[PDB]
């Protein structure tokens, strides 16, 4: 309508007072997504975007809100006449969904920077025509709310967004574009990406949004940011809390990214009475485990990163080398570039970074060293194998030269004799390995003095030297 039952809370004073506009919504039997998208959008543009005259929370007036919530449902249901698309069944068809989809889209300006922050909400698309590629997902399925579309969700793999719809909830369509430089889809299925075994489509085992799980995204695709090296507090704390009640309420369940998000909230400032982060990244995990058959790379990586910035060498590893041995049972393809950059840069950046460090602090004279652990070294191989096992059989590689110096380097971190006491094993501390490239290694891996240039030849499968 909006409803009248909707509109009591209002003004919005508070963090608290958008907090019990969640809950309330959360009550209904169809939390509103559009008006929960706008809220969210006003108070982030205000409280980030342009904080002019703030003075503590920017109040949302419900005739404010509500002009948006018209400025929206009128383009909507303007432009998509329902008439001309049957619904039999209680369910939509393919040809709809496309015309939503292309509404969004076609709304949108032609040209802008279409990674900038802030432009993820309903609220930026009405004030400013602009949304993100994941925006203009949710977008759809907000519009699609707005028409009646009971059966239209959101499906999130771990870096790209579209819906399902249908009989069953069985069909799935494109609705918004992937990366750049990739034609887009939009209006077909995302069978092929499924049955290539990608990253992207996570082998069909992406995430099937109910409202409520929709509610969950957008409160995740918050953005505290005011710029570089500042965030605001009052957005942390809304973003937070409203992870809370939907923890709380149970919708979090099927939605590890968002566990890891509120473990990394939690470590920024923890809530008293609350699960440490530790607890909450290892429940994201349990999630991906329960719901989604161990496919995704994010549980475990989010649980590295707060083992690094804590500087638990031998977790970070073992978490490292956990996210690999998911990877390997992907072919690595074209638009998975952003799984590719996230291995890079844990290979190449922030392991050799951290043993670094580790290996000053042993001439210090630290005692149980990551350096002088032998399972720790295992880990190390484990990353790895994962790598190049997912390498195997993909279209294009994953290896070169360029990893090959880094590896050189960090396997020369551990001394030969602590390398030694890795016992590697044949199928069909011990290891297996999985890759055709690691078995080759496992000679080379003990020498007191690494042969460098037989390593870069095994990594790389180099035919010859100069
Ligand atoms: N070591 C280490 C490490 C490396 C990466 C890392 O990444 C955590 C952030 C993961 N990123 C996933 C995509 C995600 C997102 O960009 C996204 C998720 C799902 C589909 C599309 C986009 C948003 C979710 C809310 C709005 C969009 C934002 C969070 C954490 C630790």
């Amino acid at each position: 309508g909006l409803k009248a039952a909707q509109k009591t809370l209002f003004p919005l004073r508070s963090i608290d007072d958008v907090v019990r506009l969640f809950a309330a919504e959360l009550g209904r039997e169809e939390p509103d997504l559009v008006l929960l998208s706008l809220v969210l959008g006003f108070v982030e543009h205000f409280l980030a975007v342009n904080r002019v005259g703030l003075t503590y929370f920017p109040v949302a007036d419900l005739s404010i809100i509500a002009a948006l919530y018209a400025r929206f449902t009128a383009q909507i249901r303007g432009a998509v006449d329902l008439s001309l698309y049957p619904r039999e069944g209680g369910v939509s068809s393919r040809e709809l969904v496309k015309k939503v989809s292309d509404v969004i889209w076609n709304s949108l300006s032609r040209s802008y920077f279409k990674d900038r922050a802030h432009i993820q909400s309903l609220f930026s698309f009405i004030t400013g025509t602009k949304l993100d590629s994941s925006g203009v997902a949710f977008a759809v399925v907000g519009a699609c709310q707005a028409l009646g579309l009971r059966d239209v969700h959101l499906a999130l793999s771990e870096d790209h967004a579209w819906v399902v719809f249908g009989p069953n909830g069985e069909q799935t369509a494109e609705v918004t574009w992937h990366g750049k430089g990739n034609e887009d889809r939009r209006g077909q299925t995302v069978n092929a990406g499924v049955a290539e075994r990608s990253w992207l489509y996570l082998k069909g085992s992406y995430m099937r949004c109910d409202r409520k799980m929709e509610v969950a995204f957008m409160v995740c695709a918050i953005n505290p940011s005011i710029d570089l090296h500042t965030d605001s507090l009052e957005l942390l704390q809304l973003q937070q809390k409203l992870l809370w009640l939907l923890y709380d309420l149970g919708h979090l369940e099927r939605y590890p990214m968002a566990l890891g998000n509120l473990a990394d909230l939690e470590e920024l400032e923890p809530t008293p009475g609350r699960p440490d982060p530790l607890t909450l990244y290892h429940k994201g995990i349990a999630s991906a485990k329960t719901y989604y058959r161990d496919e995704h790379i994010y549980p475990y990586m989010y649980l590295a990163g707060y083992h690094c910035r804590n500087r638990n060498v031998r977790e970070a590893l073992q978490a490292w080398a956990d996210t690999a041995t998911v990877i390997q049972d992907y072919n690595y393809c074209r638009e998975d570039e952003e799984i590719y950059k996230e291995f890079f840069e844990v290979a190449n950046d922030v392991i050799p970074n951290l043993l670094k460090e580790a290996a000053s602090l042993l001439e210090a004279g630290s005692q149980g060293s990551a350096l002088q652990d032998p399972e720790c070294f295992a880990h190390l191989l484990r990353f790895y194998d994962g790598i190049c096992k997912w390498e195997e059989g993909s279209p294009t590689p994953v290896l070169h030269v360029g990893w090959a110096t880094f590896l050189v380097q960090s396997l020369g971190r551990f001394e030969g004799q602590v390398r030694q006491k890795v016992r590697i094993v044949s199928v069909p501390p011990v290891l297996t390995f999985q890759s055709e490239k690691m078995k080759g290694m496992k000679e080379l891996l003990v020498a007191t003095k690494i042969n460098s240039s037989a390593i870069k030849l095994q990594l790389t499968a180099q035919s010859q030297v100069q």
